């Protein structure tokens, strides 16, 4: 335990017992002085000001945070493909987590010289939100993780958070959190820090796909007992009116009785890959579905998982309904579609609504011979519907470069809390781990000032991190005869294998993975 | 366990010990050869076509299936009066199923002369899908139930299933399941089967009505402390602005702020059995509500658990939100209403909304005088209303002549997964039990042939099946005063017996029976 | 164990119990009377004559048997893709044999009516060549197998066997097998026949393929200490003669020292798919490679495993060095070739010479400048290698529709005895099981007759097998980061589902499946 000792060894590989997966993940980490060891408020004023929906207020930390809420985080793309072609469900279940090899390092810049030597008894402060007493940042999606590629070295992000605002101001209610008020561990080089976390009980994440259909669960043999309306009129001309009747059977599958119906839907604009079937206008914010809080406006993105496209319509996606990822080195603005991985959820088709289709029709008046109007039957189209009992779903799939969980917002109720954008939702997710260079000052003055000292050696600190999970599997038992549809490789030749660097040694994952290619039944 | 020795007696009768109902049937069936025991593909296309509503993709195999997933084949009439007239809550706990008597039977057809004889020798082929591995018909409302009269021989339904389909072509998710793939017991003359299975816990069915409605739960002689806006205009005339506030009580009790709200509402177009009140126009299926699932629209049927019509129009009913019963010896198409048997949901009027009318009103925009265009307050119907919370409902009724169970899909999530045809709703239902005789091919060539056999002895196969049903019971113990509603028969004569045969001993069931006579406190 | 009960069940699924796999096959078979109850010696001659290399003498027996030596009588498609797709090898361990419900049928035609009647006192023959004193003729690929779909009925092969030959004419040393010589077990309805077999040490069948070629096994960074001949001479001129040396390093692949070379190799000739390629002359028996024994000419088919072709090749195939199977339907003569399926022995290209390429070059002179002819350096083509010391190679694929197990001939000496058609060769295979009807004469003479009855009452026999093998399993560990190549399913639509039944119930499978698509290293 000092200076000549190795902390810990590169623990990074993968061990499959069976009805579990443990995963180890190392990866070197480099974490800067962020906000020159500063709290400060930050808004939209601040940023340079911003519309109504834009506004916000917060605190920029000077302290960094580790992340790995991503599946590339702990599953190389082999692991992964394994994973999701040999099982109908997986979950977190343990978590493991350490800090070693830390090394503190101080840079002078001399006359434009840049010099770096070793700062042996400084030290690297480090703690756990195990009572989730701060602003939770994690399940927002955001970058920082821990890179896919085990021989890439990360730098830590920063952490800051957002509290109640009323424009670019703060109101009495908003919380103000220092994260020096918490206690933490403080290592110098030689010391090691080790938490173990356990996953509380969450489903297993479905990953197959469905073989029948909601609509399609019938004996497509035998006839029903029960009867619908088939005929309303004996013919054309003037009092006509009649009630006929026939068997629901085989050949009218559309009006069987049914005892459960599709989930829930929130109707999205649809876009076309194909741009020259788009519309000619700007329709990016102004055609997209929103939900208003304290009148500002926010995206429904992804919103409900809803199917991206019916059968045969590829090329056609929900406008937000869909998680969209950038290939390697795609720019930050304005980027074209072929810069751009776009999820398709069209696996649950089979139980959910398309998101760019009404959910259905329902009757919007009384039809009537009079007593006075002669009011035909009219029907409306409903674009949004909520959760009505006998609905089924299924949630939003998960993607190897996809978030893994999520934190369930404190409130006094919610609905089916699993994540919008796909995961695992949880009321005590894994712990935010904040890591923070302790502030090393400079020479102070010979004379006393009670002013705060603002000048310090410049610092960064580097190290390793390892995270290990061991997931739960849920085995597949099907009796289906045919074989299932396995992720796979493509035999074709190609200048670069894929999920392997190029010549310049840049990683990239060509194409987002999701779980769902075996089939169960409904 | 021989030839001359029978494997099991007639077991048919109920027994009622105190909060327990034990009902047994036994019938007589007979399962002739499906499919000349050959899979057969089967689609909208191989049976003559259809519209893309109606396409399916989908086998037939040749195994038969057992179904008791219906009430008349447990209670007899009298004792379903006895269960629906002295308790408010049954549930399924125990199942006890039986093979026995097995008689394999073969056919002979020589110039027009059919004889029939023994086949000692040969094998029934008899295995339950306790895995559920197999896709579940049950829960479809199927004919092919054990008869409701014990004295009726019915057929085996075949056994056939639907997957996934683009038209009428399957995609490569779609599944092929053959069922030789399963072990089964093969049974000759003189063996029996049998199985046990347990319940998994539901709720008990609420067989009671509620004589409180939600609107009316409050004391009619005491004020409340709330208040409500009760005018906004001090009298006609420009600037008569004012906010007036009263008290709600007994005399406006429409105002009154409540604690819980009518349950979900999907609208249906209402339709009269007076036939001259009707629309003069064909709307069975253009005016009808629906949902719509990969571009396939399936009708509503019979949708979320909706009051029939309102008080004192009996001769209402929505389009498809009832089970519609067929009459005895009705025919297959475009029968008259007199032939069938609706059922009518009107007990939930005091906690489900209407099925035919708006859920409530919404406001839609902000009344202003100005600042400028003097906006009045403006409403609209709300056609369809999903699951809010604070909102109580009832579950639709269950009949003596409809389902008990439904399979709930296996699926991420749902809500209130009891089926929407009524009955218990189970991840785990009684498993599908599968028959089938096993093929005996005629003579073969002297000389090899590499191709399966196609000619086959014509055989089918007789014997008794018993199924035994423990129910639980919910006792009423209500403190009412006047006597309830009961079910009964009518005193006034009449050529025949209601629940009993005709003169050419055709069993009839005269009306639908539901559980819904007892009365209990909201 | 009499008439009236059953003597088996169905056992007809798979256990993947971790390292291991339980198949279990149940299938409906049919023995008619072969040959009349006779033996018959049987030949060329008898056969309608044929020439040298076709000649042959043997007997055909009235004895029948059972085979399944092939893969997809144990093995679903599903079941052979989560084999091929997560493991790296495979072997038979147990076997277990079962024969029941056996009824045996007495034909009798009338006037040319043909009734068919139950024979209860009728007995069935059967047992097993435990001690290999039998010809061998499962590991010949023949037909008559247990049939895929566990639902066809299939007819049992007839069994025959073939001796030492001259011609049509027999020599002395020719053996005559008569199997009523056999202790054999006789069955009547109600009995059942069952034995288990113990498959002896094989090696684990290589289901990979291999991510590095021979030639390519060295740092592509580094030079070897090794060096090379790489100029003999100055430049243009006489008398410029040198000995120039180079280090063989990663520009030079070509010449860098190796320790292990490729396998044997046995040069066939090269057809192409399309025909317009092929020479316009018939060289299907002309241009092929053969091997002579006894002065009779012999395909060689399939012969050494050797690459199919090179890489981008596909088009090309050897003559008779790949197995050839037949489409659903195809007939026995003269079939284009869409109606057959080539396998494609592309997966060892990385080991094994290609089938239809030389093996290298040798020299074949001394080159000199003279004592006094001046001869230059010659080389000659390599067209068959036999095994050099230091010679690695991978043995030939098995597919779902192959051989499973080859007897190796009982002889002094053999190489690698792996089958050639591919599968595991065992000195002690899996035993024959012979089955037969006990003829049942008709009525005799009422005066003694020395002659041997020859009219005998009409019957076949039908009945249940079940099959049981555990196979171990040897699981991968790789550490590939990039996903694999798997066996999947297309999603794209289609009329018919693969590896299942068409609208007229008939089974078929589209397209051979091997068992190398994982990866491993050499």
């Amino acid at each position: 335990d000092g200076v000549g000792s190795s902390s810990g060894n590169w623990h990074c590989d993968s061990q499959w017992l069976g009805d579990r997966v443990i995963t180890t993940s190392t990866r070197t980490w480099a974490l800067p002085t962020y906000n020159n060891h500063l709290y400060k408020q930050i808004s939209n004023s601040t940023s340079g000001g911003s519309s109504n929906d834009n506004a916000y207020f917060g605190y920029s930390t000077p302290w960094g945070y580790f992340d790995f809420n991503r599946f590339h985080c702990h599953f190389s793309p082999r692991d992964w493909q394994r994973l999701i072609n040999n099982n109908w469900g997986f979950r977190p279940k343990r978590l493991n987590f350490k800090l070693f090899n830390i090394q503190v390092k101080e840079v002078t810049d001399n006359n434009g010289v840049k010099t770096i030597a070793n700062n042996l008894t400084s030290t690297v402060q480090v703690f756990t939100d195990s009572d989730y007493q701060l602003p939770y940042v994690l399940g927002s999606a955001h970058e920082g993780c821990l890179p896919p590629f085990p021989a890439d070295v990360f730098m830590i992000p920063q952490y800051g958070y957002l509290t109640l605002n009323d424009g670019s101001q703060a109101v009495g209610r908003s919380s103000f959190y220092c994260l020096e008020y918490f206690p933490s561990q403080m290592l110098r080089t030689g010391n090691n820090f080790q938490f173990s976390y356990e996953f509380e009980n969450v489903p297993f994440h479905s990953s197959y796909a469905h073989s029948q259909s909601l609509d399609r669960l019938m004996n497509p043999l035998i006839d029903q007992y029960l009867y619908y309306l088939s005929k309303t009129i004996n013919g054309s001309g003037q009092n006509q009116q009649t009630l006929k009747f026939s068997v629901a059977g085989p050949s009218n599958m559309a009006v069987q009785g049914r005892n459960y119906i599709p989930g829930p839907s929130y109707r999205q604009q649809r876009v076309s890959t194909t741009v020259t079937q788009n519309n000619n206008s700007e329709f990016a914010w102004p055609g997209a579905s929103s939900w208003a809080l304290n009148g500002r406006n926010s995206l429904m993105n992804p919103g409900p998982a809803m199917a991206s496209h019916k059968e045969g319509e590829d090329r056609f996606f929900p406008l937000s309904g869909s998680l969209i990822f950038g290939k390697q080195g795609t720019g930050r603005d304005n980027v074209d579609a072929d810069k751009v991985m776009i999820t398709n959820e069209e696996e649950i088709k089979t139980t959910n609504p398309v998101a760019t289709e009404s959910y259905g029709q329902v009757a919007t008046n009384h039809q009537s011979d009079g007593t006075p109007f002669k009011a035909q039957a009219q029907t409306g189209w409903v674009q949004n519907q909520g959760i009505l009992p006998g609905m089924v779903w299924q949630d939003r799939d998960v993607y190897l470069q996809g978030p893994i969980w999520a934190k369930i917002p404190h409130t006094d109720g919610n609905f089916h809390p699993s994540p919008l954008m796909g995961g695992f939702g949880m009321k005590h997710p894994p712990p935010q781990i904040l890591i923070k260079n302790t502030p090393v000052p400079a020479d102070p003055p010979t004379a006393f000032n009670k002013d705060k000292l603002n000048s310090f050696i410049t610092q960064y600190s580097t190290g390793q991190v390892s995270v290990e999970i061991e997931w739960e599997l849920q085995k597949e038992n099907s009796k289906r005869w045919n074989p299932e549809i396995q992720y796979t490789s493509n035999y074709y030749k190609s200048n670069n294998v894929e999920f392997a660097v190029n010549t310049e040694g840049v990683y990239s994952e060509p194409r987002p993975i999701g779980t769902r290619y075996l089939t169960r039944n409904l």
